[PDB]
């Protein structure tokens, strides 16, 4: 790995993320002023857990489609066997989507973009998943307060995906090589953007994995 190669990898990943990021930062930030009325909230509250679920499951599917596209656009992700690509997406897809949620979270009033507007966590009362939702607000909070940039997200999410210690992989070596190259890109870009600071301040593999497991449950 040279500088052109790693600087190229940084740009590939950021471009890949920007094409696949589903909802534009632009819009997300525009729509913060805009908030659900108590009539609106009470309406989502009133629904059935089943009505809710299927709506959330529509966006989850849609969002998992975008993570896969991102992964497919990752350098040398497609040159891995089918079996490995499945291992990585099946372990990491959902972790990425959670990370990707921080963007639609607004720490300044503890709301998140849902279905066109912003709302608080009480919006999801019908699901009877208060503990879980409340964590999600907390893990999205702690990242929004490091002002995670789009390139920081792209690159971090790429390493949540490309992990040589997932079991099931047949060609570990190639993955370690993909993984390592992205670490370099992350750490390089971090040095270029004077953000070396945020490493110690990110939530560990521990948290993110244990939350995503509570989520998949
Ligand atoms: C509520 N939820 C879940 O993932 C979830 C959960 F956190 C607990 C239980 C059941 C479910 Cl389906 C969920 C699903 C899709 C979305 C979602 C909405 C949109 C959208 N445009 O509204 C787009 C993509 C997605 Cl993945 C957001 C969700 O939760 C937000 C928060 F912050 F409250 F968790």
């Amino acid at each position: 790995a040279s500088l052109t190669e790693i600087e190229h990898l940084v740009q590939s990943v950021c471009k890949s993320y920007r094409e696949t990021c589903q909802l534009r930062l632009e819009d997300l930030l525009r729509q913060r002023s805009n908030i659900f009325s108590r009539e609106e909230v009470t309406g989502y509250q009133r629904k059935s857990m089943w009505e809710m679920w299927e709506r959330c499951a529509h966006h989850l599917t849609e969002a998992i489609q975008y993570v896969v596209e991102f992964a497919k656009r990752l350098s040398g992700f497609m040159e891995l066997c089918q079996n490995d690509q499945i291992v990585l997406l099946k372990a990491g897809a959902m972790e990425v989507v959670l990370v990707r949620m921080c963007r639609a979270y607004n720490a300044d009033n503890r709301t998140v973009f849902f279905e066109g507007k912003y709302g608080g966590m009480e919006l999801f009362r019908a699901l009877g998943c208060s503990e879980l939702i409340s964590s999600i607000f907390d893990f999205s909070h702690s990242l929004s307060a490091l002002h995670f940039s789009e390139d920081e997200i792209a690159l971090y999410t790429a390493l949540v995906l490309i992990n040589a210690h997932r079991p099931g992989l047949q060609e570990k070596r190639k993955v370690e090589q993909l993984q390592y190259n992205l670490e370099l890109a992350f750490h390089h870009h971090l040095c270029k953007t004077h953000r070396q600071s945020i490493l110690a301040k990110l939530p560990p593999k521990g948290k993110l994995r244990s939350l995503c497991s509570q989520h998949v449950e």
